[PDB]
């Protein structure tokens, strides 16, 4: 269920309600969170 975005912080923004590690990368218009490890 990738969010689909183009910048980084687009990202961040719904990254955050799924995962509070914003830290992502949005490449091919789709944001796939990091996660904390």
């Amino acid at each position: 269920g990738d969010i689909k975005c183009s910048g980084t912080r687009q990202c961040w923004g719904p990254c955050k309600k799924q995962t509070t590690c914003t830290n992502s990368k949005c490449m091919n218009g789709k944001c796939k969170c990091y996660g904390c490890v």
